[PDB]
């Protein structure tokens, strides 16, 4: 029996933001932010996820503040995601991601008529 490192994260944060999508927006602007947010959070060792439904954005992140911040200062400087309302930058020790994850990818599939697909012609 080997003892665990338990909770040790003394240099994390976890920006937890809400945001509203901007109709300017384009799923090609998600899909190359999405690409591009994973490398740096992959480089930036920060761990996440998405939240996007309604157009109503929440998305968050975790790594160490600075990176965090790094981050925060190119992302803060969008247009893209209606307001990006952070408002919620808390000290953790993270554990909880390995790897920052988005909804949208190649598509959604099936949920399309839920807000992608609203009419035809
Ligand atoms: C909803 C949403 C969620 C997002 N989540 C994340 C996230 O979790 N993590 C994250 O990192 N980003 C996130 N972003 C930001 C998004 O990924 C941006 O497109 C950004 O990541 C672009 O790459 P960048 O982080 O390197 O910064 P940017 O500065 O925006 O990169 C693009 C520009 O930087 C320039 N550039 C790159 N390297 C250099 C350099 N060395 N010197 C000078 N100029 C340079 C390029 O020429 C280009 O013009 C999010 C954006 C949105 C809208």
């Amino acid at each position: 029996l080997e003892a665990d490192v338990t909770m040790t994260g003394s240099d994390l944060v976890s920006c937890c933001y809400r945001s509203l999508a901007a109709p300017d927006l384009t799923l090609r602007d998600l899909l190359d932010i999405v690409e591009t947010s994973q490398a740096h959070n992959a480089r930036a060792q920060l761990t996440g996820a998405l939240f996007y439904s309604q157009g109503v954005f929440f998305q968050w992140l975790e790594g160490h503040p600075a990176a965090v911040a790094e981050v925060m200062s190119h992302i803060q400087r969008d247009r893209r995601h209606s307001n990006v309302e952070i408002l919620a930058e808390e000290s953790i020790a993270k554990r909880r991601f390995a790897g920052w994850h988005m909804q949208l990818s190649c598509s959604e599939a099936d949920m399309r008529s839920l807000g992608l697909a609203e009419s035809r012609q």
